[PDB]
RNA sequence: CAUAAAAU
RNA sequence: ACGAUUUUAUGGAC
C-alpha cells in the first residue's frame, strides 16, 4: 500500500470519484471522512477545466409544455454513452424541470444556479458537460415531438388542434424549415442571393428579362423549400403545410427545433492511424488458414483504449511474427482485426450493416478511476449488440500504489458485468499499463502478452464456413434435356457431395431430392464446397417447382419463415438512401439472399415516425415465407434501390395501384398524336422562332447549316443547336439519299488503306539522309507499345476476357444476340481461329460446336445521320468472343497510358477545361475505325500481338450486294477489339508527338477516337496522321477558339451546349415525351424554365392525350412520362410510404429461352467472376429472360423520389 | 449483357 | 442480317 487508510471505498461510494483521487484526497486530511469529501469538491472546479478544452458535440434535447409555455432544452456531453447514463439524465432533467417553472430563458442565468452541480456531475464522469442552447415558446395552442434525443421540436399553432400539432411538429423534425411563411424570409437575406445570382445567369449571354424572370422563378422555389409553408406536408407530401393548414383553419405562430450539436464541428477522429501514430514513437526503439478474430475495444474516452491497441500493437509484433479504420495484429495462432467503439449508435449501426462483427470486446476502464458511471452502458452496449465474450484490461495500473487497491476495482467492474448477464466471476481481467508496455518494460509488456492469451484462450474459434451445414442460396434453376433440374448458385456454407439428398425450402412448401452431380464450367465435381458457384444436380423435382429465392441445404437445418423481429439501419439522404421519413405502414421490399420479397413491419411501441438515418428494431411479417435463422442479413429496397439493411434477430411465429387509371394510360400511349406535315421540324422552328433565330426555309436546310464559332454563349448555343437538332432526322423526303453514300464511303476508305499498305511496306526510300515525323513516331510508338503490351496476350489476360456478352452474330440475328444463344446455337469460326476454339473445347465438357468454318463476316448498314448511314460488320461468333478476349487486356493496359475506355467524363471533362484555357485540343479522325490498315498494325505491334490479331480478324467480307472484299483494314467496327485497338493507335502516336515536341504524354488522353492532346501538337500530330493513313476531320476537330467537343459533351468557354437531337418522324405519344423531355433538359438549369423555350414546350404539350399531359416523374428515371414535379401528379399512388408513379414502356411477349445455353452461359459467368456504408454486397446477377417486342406500349408502376 | 436515353 | 464499346433510369431485380 502506502496509505495509513485502506478503505477508500466508502469515501468513494459517496462520491463517485477515482480511486486515486480518492486515496489521494484523504491522505492529505490524515483520512478523514466528511473532512475528504469537502476538500474535493474545492479541486473539483478546477479538474472541470481541461474538460472545457474537449469538444463535447453529443448530449440530449429535452421539452417540456405546461398548457401554454413550453421549453427546449439542450445539454452536451461528449459522448453517446453518457447521453443514456441515468446521472446525465437526471441532471438535465433538472434542469429542464427547474427551468420551467423558474421560466428562464437566458441561457446564463440557467447555466449559473447550476454550476456547482455541473462541476459536481463532471468530476464524476470525466467528460466535458455544458449547458447549451435554451429557448421558451408560447401559443395558444403548442405541442412537442422528440426523436429519441437528437432532435425536440415546439410547435406553437393557433386555431390548431391537438393530433394538428403532434404532426406538424414532427414535420418540423422531419424537414427543418427556417421560417414559418415564404414571406418571413428576411427581405433582404434574399436581396443577397438575388443580385448575386442575377449576374451567374446574366454572365451566361442571357438577356436580362431572361436571367431576371429565372432567378426570380429559382428563388420562389428556394424561399417555399426553407419554410414550413412551401414544404410537402410529410405525412402526405401531395398536399403542403402552408395548404395542410388551410384546411384546418389553422395558423403557426412560430416553431423551435433543436438538434444535438448542430454547428459544432467535431475534428473527425481516425483511429486507425492515432493508433500507428503511437507504435511509432516507440517503434522506432501454408500457414495463412489461421483465423480470423474480430475484437473490439470500448470504455471510457481517456481511459486508454488507443494507446491500449498501441501497445498491443507493437508488443505482439516484438514477440510474435509480424474495412477501414480497424486495426490488425497476428498472434502466433490466431489473426485479429480490432474496431474501436467510440459510440452506441456508431456501433450499432456497423453491426447491422455488417460493416463491423464483434467476436469479443475488450473492456478497458482504469485503475485510477475504477469503472465510471457511463461504463455501465458500455456493457449495455455489449449486451444489446449480443457480444458473445467480454475480457477486461484493467489500465494503469503502476499509478495505483496499493494491491488491495485494485482488488477493489476489479470486484466493482465484476458486479456490473454479472448485472447485464456477462460471466462476472469468470471473466479474464488484466492488471496492466499501456504506457510501459510501448515504452519498453517486460514487466507491464508481459501483461499485454497475457491480455493476448485470453484472446487465443478465452475467444472460442469461430465456425468456419465449410464446417456449417450445406446450404446454397439459388439463382437460378435450369430444365436440361436428357440429365433434369439443375439449379446454380455460390455455395455459402458446408459440403455438398454427389449421393446427399437435400432439402429445397423457402417460397413454396419445402421440397426434398438428392444431388445427382455437380459441376462448373471447366470439370464435373464429386462435391461443392464453400465459396465456390457450382451447378447442382437433382433427382426427379422439376423445374417449374423451383424459384429463384430458395435455399438448397442438408435436410431439418434451415427452415421457412415468415414473421421475425429484427434490427434495422435506415440509410440516410447522404448514403443514398430515401429522403423522407416513414410511418406505420412502410412497405418496402425485403431482399433476402437472393430475392425481394415484400412484407408488412410494425414499429416498437412508442415511436411513429423513422427517419434516413435511423437504427430502429422492427417486427417484419413478409407476404411468404422465406428461410432464415437470426443472424441472417437483409436489405430494405424500394424499386431495386437500396434504402436500409438489418439483421433476423428472432424468429416468429405469425403466420396501392389502380385498374381503370392503368388502363386509361394504356389506352393513350397506344394512341397515335395526328398532325399536318413534319411534327419534329415545327418544333425546331418554334424553337428557333422563339430565340429570335431564323427558321428552316425548307427540310434541306435543316441538314446543311453551320454555326458560328463565336458571339456569346447564349448566342451560340442555340445556333448550335440549330445546326445539330434536325441533322440526324431519318425520315426527309427530298433526296435522292440512300445509304449508297455508306458504301461508297466503305470503299473509299478501304482504298485509302489500299495506298497506306503499298506505302509502309516499303522502310527504305531511296538513300538513308531524309528525315521525316511520320516515320520517326512509328518507332516511338512501337518500342512504347512493346513495353505496355508485351510481346504476346497472356493466356491469363485472354481466360479473363473472352466471353460472348453480344448482339448479332453471322448466325444469330438480333433476336438471338443474347449471349445463352451463342453458346446454345453453334457459332461460325474463321480457318485461323479454330485453334482457339479448340483449346475452349479442351478446357471444358460442355460441347464447344462450330456451325460453319469460313473467313468471311457480314458487312451490313446501320442508321446514322440524315446524309449517310455507317457501315459495320457482323462477325462470326467464335471469333468476336476471342476479340473480346483482347480488346478486355488492351483496355486493362491502356489505364497505365492514364485512358480509362469505361469512362468518357475524364473526356468531356477536359473537353470543357480546353474551352476554358485553350490549351488542350479535341481531335477526331474521319473513318477512324475504317483507316487502320494491315501496314500500320504490322510496325506498331509486337510480331507475337500481331499474328494473335490475324488470327481473330475476319480476312475477308460479304456485302449486302452479295460480293466480296478481301480487307485492306485490320478490322472494322463490330470487331471485339477494333475500339480498343484504335485507342491504343492513336495514343501511341499523340504520345509519340508529344515526346518530340517536349511535352508530357500524360497529358494525352483518349477514348475510341476522340483525342484530346495539348494544342501545340496538333499540326504535328496531323502530319504523322496523314503519313500512317488516317485523315483528320478538320470541321470536328479543334486546337483553338472558344469551342472543344468531347464523348458527347460539347464545350463554349466552359458552357455546356450539348444539344439535343430529334432522331424519329413522332408518331406515338412516348416520341413526343421523348422530345419534350430532352427539350426540358436542355433548356431548364435546376428545374427552372428558360422561358423561351418553356412557350414551345407548353405549345406542343398540348398534342398528347389530357392524361399523359399530366403524368409526370423527376428527371433520371427515364422518358415514359413527362419531366416535372412528381408531387403535383395526380396519378401517383403513395402506397404504404413509398410513392409510385405509371410510365410508359414497350410492351412485350415471353419468348422460349435456350436452357442448355443459358445455363451454359449462367456457368461461364461464375466461372468469369472466379478469375477477376459497403452493403452492395447483398444482391447478385439475374436470370435470363427473353422477349420479343410487340409495337404497342404497356404501362408499368415504378418506385421514384426525387434523386 | 440489353428494351431506353445520351455516346465512339 | 441493325453492331462493338461506354453509360445512366427503369425492369430479367416479382
Ligand atoms: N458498331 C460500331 C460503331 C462505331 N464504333 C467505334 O466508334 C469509333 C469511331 O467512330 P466515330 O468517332 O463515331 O466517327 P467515325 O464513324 O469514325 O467517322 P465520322 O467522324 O466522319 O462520323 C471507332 C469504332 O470502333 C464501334 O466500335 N462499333
Ligand atoms: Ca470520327
Ligand atoms: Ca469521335
Amino acid at each position: 500500500a502506502e496509505i495509513t487508510a485502506s478503505l477508500v471505498k466508502e469515501l468513494r461510494e459517496r462520491t463517485g470519484a477515482g480511486m486515486m483521487d480518492c486515496k489521494k484526497a484523504l491522505t492529505e486530511a490524515n483520512g478523514d471522512i466528511e473532512l475528504a469529501i469537502e476538500n474535493m469538491r474545492k479541486s473539483g472546479a478546477i479538474k472541470a477545466a481541461k474538460k472545457a478544452g474537449n469538444v463535447a458535440a453529443d448530449g440530449v434535447i429535452k421539452t417540456k409544455i405546461d398548457g401554454n409555455y413550453g421549453i427546449i432544452l439542450e445539454v452536451n456531453c461528449q459522448t453517446d454513452f453518457v447521453a443514456k447514463d441515468a446521472g446525465f439524465q437526471a441532471f438535465a432533467d433538472k434542469v429542464l424541470d427547474a427551468a420551467v417553472a423558474g421560466k428562464i430563458t437566458d441561457v446564463e442565468v440557467l447555466k449559473a444556479q447550476f454550476e456547482e452541480e455541473r462541476v459536481a456531475l463532471v468530476a464524476k464522469i470525466g467528460e466535458n458537460i455544458n449547458i447549451r442552447r435554451v429557448a421558451a415558446l408560447e401559443g395558444d395552442v403548442l405541442g412537442s415531438y422528440q426523436h429519441g434525443a437528437r432532435i425536440g421540436v415546439l410547435v406553437a399553432a393557433k386555431g390548431a388542434d391537438e393530433e394538428l400539432v403532434k404532426h406538424i411538429a414532427m414535420h418540423v423534425a422531419a424537414s427543418k424549415p427556417e421560417f414559418i411563411k415564404p414571406e418571413d424570409v428576411s427581405a433582404e437575406v434574399v436581396e443577397k442571393e438575388y443580385q448575386v445570382q442575377l449576374d451567374i445567369a446574366m454572365q451566361s449571354g442571357k438577356p436580362k428579362e431572361i436571367a431576371e424572370k429565372m432567378v426570380e422563378g429559382r428563388m420562389k422555389k428556394f424561399t417555399g423549400e426553407v419554410s414550413l409553408t412551401g414544404q410537402p406536408f410529410v405525412m402526405e407530401p401531395s398536399k403542403t403545410v402552408g395548404q395542410l393548414l388551410k384546411e384546418h383553419n389553422a395558423e403557426v405562430t412560430g416553431f423551435i427545433r433543436f438538434e444535438v450539436g448542430e454547428g459544432i464541428e467535431k475534428v473527425e477522429t481516425d483511429f486507425a492511424a492515432e493508433v500507428a501514430a503511437m507504435s511509432k514513437q516507440s517503434h522506432m526503439s501454408f500457414e495463412r488458414t489461421k483465423p480470423h478474430v474480430n475484437v473490439g475495444t470500448i470504455g471510457h474516452v481517456d481511459h486508454g483504449k488507443t494507446t491500449l491497441t498501441a501497445a498491443i500493437t507493437t508488443v505482439l509484433a516484438k514477440t510474435y511474427g509480424g474495412n477501414t479504420s480497424h486495426v490488425e495484429y497476428d498472434t502466433p495462432t490466431r489473426h485479429y482485426a480490432h474496431v474501436d467503439c467510440p459510440g452506441h449508435a456508431d456501433y450499432v449501426k456497423n453491426m447491422i450493416t455488417g460493416a463491423a462483427q464483434m467476436d469479443g470486446a475488450i473492456l478497458v476502464v482504469a485503475a485510477t478511476d475504477g469503472p465510471m458511471p457511463q461504463t455501465r452502458e458500455h456493457i449495455l452496449l455489449g449486451r444489446q449488440v449480443g457480444v458473445p465474450y467480454i475480457i477486461v484490461f484493467l489500465n494503469k495500473c503502476d499509478m495505483v500504489d496499493d494491491e488491495e487497491l485494485l482488488e477493489l476495482v476489479e470486484m466493482e467492474v465484476r458486479e456490473l458485468l454479472s448485472q447485464y448477464d456477462f460471466p462476472g466471476d469468470d471473466t479474464p481481467i488484466v492488471r496492466g499499463s499501456a504506457l510501459k508496455a510501448l515504452e519498453g518494460d517486460a514487466e507491464w509488456e508481459a501483461k499485454i502478452l497475457e491480455l493476448a492469451g485470453f484472446l487465443d484462450s478465452y475467444i472460442p474459434e469461430p465456425e468456419r464456413a465449410i464446417d456449417k451445414p450445406f446450404l446454397l442460396p439459388i439463382e437460378d434453376v435450369f430444365s436440361i434435356s436428357g440429365r433434369g433440374t439443375v439449379v446454380t448458385g455460390r455455395v455459402e456454407r458446408g459440403i455438398i457431395k454427389v449421393g446427399e439428398e437435400v432439402e429445397i425450402v423457402g417460397i413454396k412448401e419445402t421440397q426434398k431430392s438428392t444431388c445427382t452431380g455437380v459441376e462448373m464450367f471447366r470439370k464435373l465435381l464429386d462435391e461443392g464446397r464453400a465459396g465456390e458457384n457450382v451447378g447442382v444436380l437433382l433427382r426427379g423435382i422439376k423445374r417449374e417447382e423451383i424459384e429463384r429465392g430458395q435455399v438448397l441445404a442438408k435436410p431439418g437445418t434451415i427452415k421457412p419463415h415468415t414473421k421475425f423481429e429484427s434490427e434495422v439501419y435506415i440509410l440516410s439522404k447522404d448514403e443514398g438512401g430515401r429522403h423522407t421519413p416513414f410511418f406505420k405502414g412502410y412497405r418496402p421490399q425485403f431482399y433476402f439472399r437472393t430475392t425481394d420479397v415484400t412484407g408488412t413491419i410494425e414499429l416498437p411501441e412508442g415511436v411513429e415516425m423513422v427517419m434516413p438515418g435511423d437504427n430502429i428494431k422492427m417486427v417484419v411479417t413478409l407476404i411468404h415465407p422465406i428461410a432464415m435463422d437470426d443472424g441472417l442479413r437483409f436489405a430494405i429496397r424500394e424499386g431495386g434501390r437500396t434504402v436500409g439493411a438489418g439483421v433476423v434477430a428472432k424468429v416468429l411465429s405469425g403466420a396501392s395501384s389502380r385498374n381503370s387509371l392503368s388502363a386509361q394510360l394504356r389506352r393513350a400511349a397506344n394512341t397515335r398524336i395526328e398532325v399536318e406535315g413534319n411534327l419534329a421540324l415545327s418544333i425546331a422552328n418554334d424553337l428557333l422562332l422563339a430565340y429570335g433565330q431564323s427558321p428552316f426555309n425548307s427540310e434541306a436546310e435543316c441538314i446543311s447549316f453551320s454555326p458560328r464559332f463565336d458571339g456569346t454563349p447564349d448566342d451560340f448555343r442555340i445556333n448550335y443547336l440549330k445546326a445539330e437538332i434536325m441533322s440526324k432526322y431519318d425520315d426527309f423526303s427530298l433526296g435522292i439519299d440512300t445509304e449508297a453514300v455508306a458504301w461508297e464511303k466503305f470503299l473509299a476508305a478501304e482504298a485509302e488503306c489500299a495506298l497506306t499498305n503499298a506505302r509502309l511496306y516499303r522502310p527504305d526510300y531511296s538513300e538513308d539522309f531524309n528525315f521525316s515525323l511520320g516515320e520517326s513516331c512509328i518507332h516511338m510508338a512501337r518500342r512504347k507499345i512493346a513495353k505496355l503490351i508485351g510481346d504476346v496476350p497472356s493466356v491469363e489476360g485472354m481466360l479473363r476476357h473472352c466471353r460472348f456478352s453480344g448482339g448479332a452474330t453471322t448466325t444469330n440475328n438480333r433476336s438471338y444476340g443474347h449471349p445463352s444463344f451463342k453458346f446454345a446455337l453453334p457459332q461460325a469460326c474463321t480457318p485461323r481461329a479454330l485453334k482457339y476454339v479448340l483449346a475452349l473445347r479442351a478446357s471444358t465438357h460442355f460441347d464447344i460446336r462450330i456451325s460453319d468454318i469460313s473467313p468471311f463476316n457480314k458487312a451490313v448498314t446501320v442508321p446514322k445521320n440524315s446524309k449517310t448511314d455507317r457501315c459495320i460488320a457482323i462477325e462470326p461468333g467464335w471469333n468476336m468472343f476471342f476479340q473480346l478476349g483482347i480488346g478486355g487486356i488492351l483496355r486493362d493496359r491502356l489505364r497505365c497510358w492514364g485512358i480509362d475506355l469505361n469512362d468518357q467524363t475524364i473526356n468531356q471533362r477536359r473537353a470543357h477545361e480546353g474551352s476554358v484555357t485553350n490549351n488542350l485540343a479535341t481531335v477526331d479522325l474521319s473513318a477512324a475505325s475504317d483507316s487502320i490498315s494491315l501496314a500500320l498494325c504490322e510496325l506498331l505491334l509486337p510480331p507475337g500481338w500481331f499474328e494473335v490479331l490475324m488470327d481473330l480478324r475476319s480476312p475477308k467480307g460479304r456485302l449486302p450486294d452479295g460480293s466480296v472484299v478481301t480487307y485492306e483494314k485490320i478490322s472494322s467496327m463490330g470487331n471485339g477489339y477494333t475500339f480498343e485497338l484504335e485507342s491504343l493507335i492513336f495514343a501511341s502516336l499523340a504520345r509519340s508527338v508529344c515526346e518530340i515536341l517536349d511535352l508530357d504524354s500524360s497529358e494525352v488522353t483518349v477514348y475510341g477516337d476522340d483525342i484530346i492532346l495539348p494544342s501545340c501538337a496538333v499540326p504535328a500530330l496531323r502530319e504523322v496522321f496523314k503519313y500512317v493513313g488516317f485523315t483528320t476531320n478538320t470541321k470536328k476537330t479543334f486546337s483553338e477558339g472558344p469551342f472543344r467537343e468531347s464523348c458527347g459533351k460539347h464545350y463554349y468557354s466552359g458552357v455546356d451546349v450539348t444539344p439535343f437531337y430529334i432522331r424519329h418522324r413522332i408518331v406515338s405519344p412516348a416520341d413526343l415525351i421523348l422530345v419534350l423531355n430532352n427539350l426540358y433538359r436542355w433548356a431548364t438549369i435546376d428545374g427552372v424554365w428558360d422561358p423561351r423555350a418553356h412557350s414551345v414546350y407548353l405549345k406542343y404539350r398540348k398534342l398528347l392525350p389530357k392524361q399523359l399531359q399530366r403524368n409526370t416523374i423527376p428527371d433520371g428515371y427515364g422518358d415514359g412520362a413527362l419531366v416535372g414535379s412528381v408531387l403535383i401528379n395526380p396519378f401517383a399512388k403513395n402506397r404504404g410510404w413509398i410513392r409510385y408513379v405509371p410510365v410508359i414502356t414497350d410492351h412485350t411477349r415471353d419468348r422460349e429461352r435456350a436452357e442448355l445455353g443459358s445455363y451454359l452461359y449462367d456457368l461461364f459467368s461464375r466461372c468469369l467472376s472466379e478469375s477477376n456504408a459497403i452493403d452492395q454486397l447483398i444482391c447478385r446477377s439475374n436470370p435470363t429472360k427473353i422477349s420479343r417486342s410487340t409495337g404497342k406500349f404497356d404501362i408499368q408502376y415504378i418506385a421514384c423520389s426525387s434523386r
